[PDB]
């Protein structure tokens, strides 16, 4: 409405997540920005979905989705996640659908980790639905987290202004 | 409880950003990676706060909070703020609290940006609060954000292992 930087964009650079929903027929995948952790033990997660995106009503009538998690290498893949609609979308997209361990909806077999989730709430704030879903299951690359932290070389991805993406420096620093 | 890497690790690297919280001689800040943005317009944030830490309880009694946002440069304060508990931290951090424009809750001025938040919501997954706050009123840098994108030069600080961190690449990926 306003012309100017839009103040979410303090919070900038994020990281960029994909989320599956759905399943067979009817799978789809988007880019999702806005996405955390809210507990440890349950290890639950939560995300921020537009009421008029598809992957809004497949996460309603289903109650389940996938956080899969991207490199900087797929970002083509990512970019027509975020920005083409519903599961027509697959067909230019160079992703591998495999089941998952506990929820319907499918992982992508690329991603550096799946992250399976039941929901358990959905809130409204503003022009978004936070949807809180209990990780039930998980699957990852073990060269991408395998000193039990993320490697770094495997280029996990981040979201700087529309149409810009970036990594990690390799360059790590101890605070203690 | 169960040694192996938590599932939670599987969305790292996070960012960082420090909580700021209470007013005057209660003043808190506390290291939080678990923030995300829920809406865009109204702009809303959320924070999943553990109901044990100082924060927890100065977010309460108050019902507001800010998100100061740190550079790679002050790990040092931000490492203090993770790890020591309560106001008396404060006498060992590099820090100094200049007022904010709509809540009570100081603002950061080495920060690149203060996002001051009036609470609208609290809910408990798991073992932590997840604050939902409505932003009232922000400042910033003008060159941490000058081409109204972040700009990268300016170090925004990551979190990959407990005391492991890490900035971006400065290298930009196009998606169209
Ligand atoms: C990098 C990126 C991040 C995104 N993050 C989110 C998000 O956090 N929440 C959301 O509702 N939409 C987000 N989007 C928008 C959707 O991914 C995009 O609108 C998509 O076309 C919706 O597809 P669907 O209708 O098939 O679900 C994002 C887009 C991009 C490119
Ligand atoms: C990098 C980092 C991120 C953190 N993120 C969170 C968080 O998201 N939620 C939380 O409750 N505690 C988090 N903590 C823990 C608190 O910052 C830490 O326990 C602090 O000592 C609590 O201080 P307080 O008791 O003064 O609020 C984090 C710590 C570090 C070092
Ligand atoms: O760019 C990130 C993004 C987040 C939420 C949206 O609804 C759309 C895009
Ligand atoms: O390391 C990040 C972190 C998140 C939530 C916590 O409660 C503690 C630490």
């Amino acid at each position: 409405y306003f012309q100017g930087m839009e103040g979410y964009r303090l919070l900038y650079p994020m990281r960029t997540y994909l989320i599956v929903s759905g399943h067979g027929e009817e799978t789809n995948v988007m880019a999702a920005d806005w996405v955390t952790v809210v507990s440890f033990d349950p290890f639950i997660v939560g995300v921020a979905v537009a009421p008029k995106r598809t992957t809004h009503k497949l996460i309603k009538k289903y109650g389940e989705f996938v956080i899969s998690v991207p490199s900087l290498d797929v970002l083509r893949d990512v970019w027509i996640a975020g920005t083409k609609k519903g599961p027509s979308k697959l067909k230019e997209m160079s992703v591998t659908l495999i089941p998952s361990k506990k929820v319907k909806v499918p992982s992508i077999e690329e991603a550096l980790a799946n992250i399976e989730c039941r929901v358990i709430d959905a809130r409204s704030y503003g022009d978004h639905t936070f949807f809180v879903g209990e990780v039930v299951g998980y699957t990852y690359k073990d060269y991408a987290f395998e000193k039990g932290k993320p490697n770094l070389k495997a280029k996990f991805l981040a979201h700087v202004s529309w149409s810009e993406f970036v990594t990690f420096s390799e360059k790590v620093h101890k605070a203690e």
